[PDB]
């Protein structure tokens, strides 16, 4: 183990981010070695007194030191310093206990090749790829780097969240490439694309008991997801992917929060909030619950029955906020059926308590679609 290449090493982390790299050293001693981005130094970053503590690896004459000796390699410094557990600063104090390995998620670069742009996130450009060992085919997020650092920190946050579950209608992790920059999430690619492109382009074609099949999809997958305590906070039919078999997927998790008492309180700084498709309260006082999702599974209801029409044409963002504050509601779609609709206004009712709980529209949705 300790003749392998660093990057090799289980307790290599590579390009991970110092907010990941907090979330992994959880006692004292704990630490992991990896790349500083900025400087092109490996850092040696060990919890200490609660926080992590980063200390540049220096090198001379192909010797890896910090203040004492100097070794050949970096995994023979870290068993030097694990095994005569000196202080890696006589200022410092600082002695490890424990290597912190990588998680079975994270992937080599080398491992995917990447394919043509296939949308855009409010992180950055989404691509089709390609698994090298198996031509599994893939989607690929990827996080420009100019944007704020507040903001970049929660890039990894969807692969954290994703890595806990497995549905059906959930889109599936398949990893994380962090050993190097530019860093990837990785996941299954769903070949049908996304939903409201699907309803916008399948149109006449469809058949109302296929759309009520396919946010029955949805409801199935947002129940899992309120079951996990999980909050997605930005359900739409832009926001659901398509199989080649037209099994609903929901996806797109950078804003998702999960919180075991049901509540996310926001910070209010969010930009580009999906305004239209977001609940009166999560809006007004940053509260966002399974109950704001509820109030979003309406719009995608109304997304799917309108065919893909926009909602709220008419209005501007504060426009629509006033508008609902007044009583105002989207208007029932010619293709909807009365029981949809009708559902669709309970979504939609102002107070959060009022709002139907996800197995009462997925379960609602399947009794109306054995009628269709
Ligand atoms: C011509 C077709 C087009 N296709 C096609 C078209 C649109 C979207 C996708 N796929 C995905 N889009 C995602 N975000 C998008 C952001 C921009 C708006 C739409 C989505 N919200 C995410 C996320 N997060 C994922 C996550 N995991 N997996 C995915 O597939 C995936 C495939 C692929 C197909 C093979 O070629």
């Amino acid at each position: 183990e300790v003749q392998k290449p660093l990057h090799e090493q289980l307790w290599y982390h590579g390009a991970i981010p110092r907010a990941e790299v907090a979330e992994l050293l959880v006692h004292s001693g704990d630490f992991l070695v990896r790349e500083s981005q900025g400087k092109q130094e490996y850092v040696l970053s060990v919890l200490w007194d609660g926080l992590p503590r980063h200390f540049i690896i220096q090198s001379l004459d192909n010797l890896y030191r910090l203040e004492g000796e100097g070794f050949p390699s970096i995994p023979l410094l870290i068993d030097h310093l694990l095994s005569t557990q000196q202080p890696l600063t006589k200022k410092s104090g600082v002695v490890l206990h424990r290597a912190v390995p990588k998680d079975k998620w994270v992937l080599n670069h080398e491992d995917l090749v990447l394919g043509e742009q296939i949308g855009r996130g409010n992180f950055g450009e989404v691509f089709s790829g390609r698994l090298r060992a198996d031509n599994t085919l893939v989607a690929v997020k990827s996080c420009r780097e100019t944007l704020p650092p507040d903001l970049k920190a929660k890039f990894l946050q969807e692969a954290r969240i994703l890595k806990q579950y497995s549905h059906p209608n959930i889109v599936r992790l398949i990893g994380v490439c962090t050993q190097k920059q530019p860093i990837y999430i990785v996941m299954e690619l769903v070949q049908g694309g996304d939903f409201l492109t699907f309803l916008r382009t399948e149109g006449a074609r469809l058949r109302v008991k296929t759309l009520l099949e396919m946010v029955g999809d949805a409801a199935a997958g947002m129940e899992y997801l309120e079951s996990k305590c999980c909050i997605h906070r930005d359900l739409a039919a832009r926001n659901c992917l398509v199989t080649e078999k037209n099994v609903l997927k929901i996806s797109d998790f950078g804003m998702s929060r999960e919180e075991a008492d049901g509540v996310y309180a926001a910070s209010g700084g969010l930009r580009q909030v999906p305004v239209k498709w977001t609940a009166p309260e999560a809006l007004n006082y940053g509260r966002y619950s399974s109950e704001s999702d509820v109030w979003s599974f309406g719009i995608l209801l109304w997304e799917t029955f309108s065919l893909g029409a926009s909602p709220y044409p008419n209005l501007s963002n504060q426009q629509t906020r006033e508008f609902v504050e007044k009583g105002g509601r989207l208007p029932c779609p010619e293709l909807c059926p009365d029981a949809v609709f009708r559902l669709m206004e309970q979504c939609w009712a102002y107070e959060p308590g009022q709002r139907p709980s996800f197995s009462t529209i997925y379960q609602e949705l399947q009794s109306i679609r054995k009628r269709h």
